[PDB]
């Protein structure tokens, strides 16, 4: 279990205006720190949000939060269920933003909503740091699905934050699940929703990935292919090659059309991972793992994603029989036997 913590600054909040906040299992023995972004999509208006609501509220609020967490799959202190990380220091910051972690705006007399996520993950930092953060060698920001995408439009900001606070030796990474294309939809834009969704939010995104795109293209930094070339941080990239949100959106739920649109799709996602050395892309349809008590199942050419990440954390001491890039080749859901059912 991890126990909840209500942010000290109450002026860092969900959407509603309660305070947010995180969970948090210590581990006074290790001085690795594993800080983890929910997911759960977005709203982009007032209806759209207020829709949200009334049937995702603790999505947008913490009146209602639990005191306690159940740490599961890489947030586990089992070394069973935790290959990886298991006497890691565990930490669990729930979403309740809708901003997919990019917000800088208050509720005030023109904002019936806060848009908080960029804030909240900083604010989060700076109070763990009160806690034994302090004294970390390593600092991982993980998360899936919105989550994953957070981590990479925020993984540089913690580390010039720590830089400019005076903790030069923490080494800050990233653990994007899920978070990772505009294509064509294969029936009949969804990226207008993220256009008008960072002019309501204020949301930002990272520094070399706004200069590239410029002023009214920040959109595009939503998107890995695009923002992941700009980062300085260490960033493992996990992505099913046929994600079911990516699907979602694209209307697909088989004859000659549709077999060319998915074979396509996978090969597009391969070609984007081609030149990210630390990633993991089984040719499975599914959505998120990281999380998942049975994440330690899947692998790839016989590496399991636990090992991998522990390969991973070896390169940033190739490296014989510890790979850390994983794709499949195979072009079809499921040719990798150990596809989650
Ligand atoms: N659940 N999905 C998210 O949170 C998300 C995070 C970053 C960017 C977009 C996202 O979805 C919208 C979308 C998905 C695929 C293609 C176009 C638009
Ligand atoms: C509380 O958070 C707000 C919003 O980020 C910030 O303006 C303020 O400096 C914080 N207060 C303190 C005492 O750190």
């Amino acid at each position: 279990d991890l126990r909840l913590h209500l942010l000290l600054n109450t002026s860092v909040t969900c959407n509603d205006g309660s305070p947010a906040g995180y969970y948090l299992k210590e581990s006074r023995g290790s001085r690795r720190w594993l800080l983890f972004l929910e997911g759960g999509w977005y709203c982009f208006n007032r209806e759209n949000c207020d829709s949200r609501y009334d049937t995702m509220r603790r999505l947008m609020s913490s009146r209602d939060w639990p005191r306690t967490r159940t740490g599961t799959g890489i947030l586990s202190s089992q070394p069973e269920e935790n290959p990886y990380w298991w006497n890691a220091n565990m930490v669990f910051i729930p979403y309740c933003s809708s901003d997919v972690w990019s917000g800088a705006s208050s509720k005030s007399e023109k904002n019936e909503y806060a848009f908080m996520g960029a804030l909240i993950i900083q604010e989060v930092v700076r109070e763990l740091l009160g806690r034994g953060l302090s004294g970390a060698k390593v600092l991982l920001l993980a998360g899936s699905s919105a989550g994953g995408t957070g981590v990479l439009l925020n993984v540089d900001r913690v580390a010039e934050q720590l830089e400019k606070l005076g903790y030069p030796a923490i080494q800050v990474r990233g653990l994007a699940d899920s978070g990772w294309l505009d294509n064509k939809q294969y029936r009949h834009a969804p990226t207008e929703a993220i256009r008008r969704g960072i002019r309501y939010w204020n949301g930002v995104v990272p520094e070399r990935c706004r200069r590239q795109f410029q002023e009214g293209e920040e959109w595009n930094c939503f998107f890995g292919y695009k923002v992941y070339p700009t980062l300085r941080s260490p960033v493992f990239v996990v992505q099913w090659l046929f994600d079911e949100a990516q699907l979602t959106v694209d209307n697909v739920h088989v004859q000659e059309g549709l077999r060319l649109y998915i074979q396509n799709l996978g090969r597009e996602l391969r070609h984007t991972l081609k030149d990210v050395p630390a990633s993991f892309a089984p040719a499975c349809l599914s959505h998120e793992i990281i999380i998942r008590s049975h994440w330690t199942d899947v692998q790839v050419k016989g590496t399991s994603l636990p090992r991998a990440l522990h390969c991973w954390d070896r390169s940033l001491h190739p490296l014989k029989g510890c790979p850390v890039h994983l794709v499949d080749s195979c072009p079809w859901p499921h040719c990798n036997p150990s596809c989650p059912t």
